């Protein structure tokens, strides 16, 4: 717990893999788009829903534009000067709840009111940034190492429950009347309300089930490997588009608002000084709560994305990441947008997507080299050396760790068996000698954040997405937040 | 093709396993209820739907009561004096189509009209019975042996397509207005029609998916074996009841007819003679068509239930079955109910259910005897002999064939391994040395037919079932009609 020690160590560790990170990201060509698109959707949809929630709860002060902008800019800044690019930054539900409480508080104060809510929020963000700077400098993140696996598994289960609760609330609300829209409308009649609710159920459950099924496309006996990979990679986005189109089928015999549809930044410094100095000091309380919440969430999200099973070859940057989070919180507060922070399951999903990308690249290369070696000599022991050489050749030269390497050939495999092609199927065997590795780089995070920012200008296209699709995705991510963790497995076995 | 040869041979073969059939059925206690209940539902639901269709298409002359009664009585008669009890008898879609055509024809004839439609149908049935008697006596069923596997696979695919088409038509009609009900009603408004359609979609798809998932309960890692078996056995009926109850949840905020709900015999001999003799002769044409259709359907259904992969130990009764079908057609025509005939996939489903029952009984006995032997000596070769002895002891003593017997212990199994319990798991190994056998008896068919007959008196309970559940079951049976047949597999691989 020495001042500036952890930050300096993290910077030293991460400064010798920066060019390597960018060059590795550029090494893979357009194949990096699949994880990028997957995480882009996973980050945009919850953020858009949170923006709509804030707009309904803040009388239009904060909308999806502000949340999307915060997520975007903070994501780009982290991707460029972050330290742990595997982390995905975005506006989380606890931030929305806290901002709702602050807005409700300020609305009842004649001193603050509604026109000064953003300024008071900015002062709260300044206090939170100071607290985060103090925590990072003093090495308070060292306690994160103390927290064991269950400390993160419980948080993941809690986030899954929160996402499922949000989805269920949305589905139920599809049956009810909004508190802002015109009450005397054709689309809001009890019969049409029931129809909207059941249609929302159909769309949401269809999206959820089809996406879950498509996630297992690679393990299908039918179609070609190209199509199977395309489905396994872009199924959930494709399902989103497909069910959005399905929602338009009965448009010729139904009122306008059936099913219900969805729908830069500025500075608040000038009006920040107009706040009387009895609430600038009072911001220490909500700032304290938000600082504690962010200290916990950022670190837990970063560590859940750096699981030992992934065999990462680069160090961690907890302290420097917290310092940059303080800086980003200050910037967001000054810009009049809610702060962003490390979110789950977005970060572990990003890590798993990168691991799958590297796995597929390695599988393709090894299958190619095995096929090339089968024709020439194919000695079953000289071919294996060729695949090992190719594996080492693909690898990025670093200084911290070394490649895991192809694992030992199983005794049963050699016993079953130059090499006879009839008795040696490459596709069946390669999967048995492929380690778990992650393609670590900064390109995927940068593109994902830029795409989220681009959604600000694509609002007309986003107007065509029904809310039922959002609730189906929320449940999909909730199930993704318990993808087989040890705690969930033990509860299941109990 | 000698007169009365095939009938006599079939009777000779089947007359020496009658008491054995009944005693084998009574050997299994209440465990025979699961296949009985499964096939009872599979036979009752399509028959009820066909009855509603006929009622709508025959101006109330024929309802679900007549179809249920025909199915019941014919099923009991076949189960007692049939010859091939694996066959399931019921009113099929081709019979409904033919009867619809005959009713439409008669409605336009002033000589016949509507009050004499049943009498003309009875004369048609008399002609069909005579044709079936002639076909059976002359040994025309010998050509059935000529027809190969594809001849039955194509028929199964056609029946699957017909069932799926019926389900899709029902789902679409849930969105439209019936042509008999009052047009000026609250439940038939366009908004309420749309709500009913989407609710029907939800219920049907929920039933279909939940039943398909529950069909694989035995291969689950969770719960106890008792619960897993109960689910795998009674899932589809339980799902029917569960979704029927779910349909009642919104009853407190929806009109009466949302979702749409579903709702002995006599003699027509006296009015049969009132038909002028220009149509009694004219019945030869529809009688000829129905006779050809029945000759094909009965034989194909019987042979699809006697696949070689099932290793049946009893002979076939094609000719005698056709003769009894002629008798039953005559009886049904005289009773004023549509004739019954062998139906698919009900018969193959019955055979598979009986095979699963025997498999589970054998697995339980072998697991018990292996556990008992493990404590005493457990020599891995003396225990196997004990399991073989138990298998032979359970077996029914017949004269035609012999038990297949436990297959050879795999070389890998013995190589992997008194016997160490840690390295020899019974549950994992038993499945590897269990042959495919069918529990052939007449009790299951008799109980299923009696239950179908009992549904006549349980009409009030059947009034609570929505039509969407029927369409979900129709799709479930359609998928059951292509359960992995070779033709469907080849088309899939193409």
């Amino acid at each position: 717990f020495v001042p500036f020690e952890g930050i300096k160590n993290d910077l030293k560790g991460r400064l010798m893999c920066y060019k390597q990170d960018w060059t590795g990201g550029f090494k893979a060509g357009f194949r990096i788009l699949a994880p990028t698109t997957y995480i882009f959707f996973a980050s945009a949809i919850p953020v858009i829903s949170f923006g709509e929630q804030l707009e309904r709860s803040t009388d239009g002060v904060l909308t999806a534009v502000q949340t999307l902008a915060s997520t975007a800019i903070c994501g780009m800044i982290h991707s460029i000067i972050g330290g742990q690019p595997l982390l995905i930054l975005g506006v989380a539900e606890p931030t929305v709840i806290m901002y709702t409480f602050m807005f409700n508080f300020a609305k009842a104060r004649p001193e603050l009111g509604r026109d000064l809510f953003l300024a008071w929020s900015g002062w709260v963000c300044v206090w939170t940034a100071l607290m985060l700077f103090v925590l990072a400098i003093c090495g308070a993140c060292s306690i994160i190492n103390r927290f064991t696996r269950v400390a993160g598994e419980l948080f993941g289960l809690l986030i899954a429950m929160l996402f499922m609760q949000q989805a269920i609330k949305g589905l139920v609300d599809e049956f009810r009347i909004p508190e802002r829209e015109n009450q005397k409308l054709k689309e809001f009649l009890p019969s049409w309300r029931f129809a909207n609710g059941m249609f929302a159920l159909v769309l949401s459950f269809g999206l959820l089930l089809t996406g879950l099924r498509s996630r297992k496309a690679r393990s299908w006996r039918y179609g070609t490997g190209w199509l199977r990979s395309l489905i396994a990679d872009y199924g959930v986005p494709l399902m989103v588009l497909v069910w959005t189109g399905v929602s338009y089928i009965p448009a010729g015999d139904v009122p306008k608002g059936i099913p219900r549809r969805l729908f830069g930044n500025w500075t608040v410094v000038k009006e920040m000084l107009d706040v009387p100095i009895v609430y600038i000091i009072g911001a220490f309380i909500p700032a304290s709560m938000i600082a504690v919440l962010y200290y916990f969430d950022h670190s837990v999200a970063s560590q859940l994305a750096q699981q030992k099973e992934f065999n990462l070859r680069k160090p961690s940057s907890y302290h420097y990441d917290l310092l940059l989070l303080g800086f980003l919180t200050l910037m967001c507060g000054l810009l009049g947008v809610p702060p962003s922070n490390g979110v789950i399951p977005q970060s572990p999903m990003h890590t798993k997507s990168l691991a799958t990308l590297k796995y597929q690249l390695l599988r393709n290369r090894l299958v190619a080299t095995a096929r090339r070696s089968i024709k020439t000599n194919a000695s079953l022991g000289q071919l294996y050396d060729n695949m090992q050489e190719a594996y080492h050749h693909m690898q990025t030269p670093l200084v911290y760790q070394q490649p895991q390497g192809l694992k030992e050939l199983k005794e049963s495999t050699i016993q079953a068996t130059p090499v006879d092609e009839t008795l040696f199927d490459i596709e069946k065997e390669i999967d048995d000698l492929l380690p778990v590795e992650v393609k670590e780089q900064r390109v995927s995070n940068l593109l994902q954040s830029t795409m989220v920012g681009g959604c600000v200008a694509a609002m007309p296209i986003l107007k065509m997405i029904p809310t039922s699709v959002l609730w189906g995705y929320f449940a999909f991510m909730a199930i993704e937040s318990l993808p087989g963790n040890q705690f969930w497995e033990r509860i299941l076995l109990l």
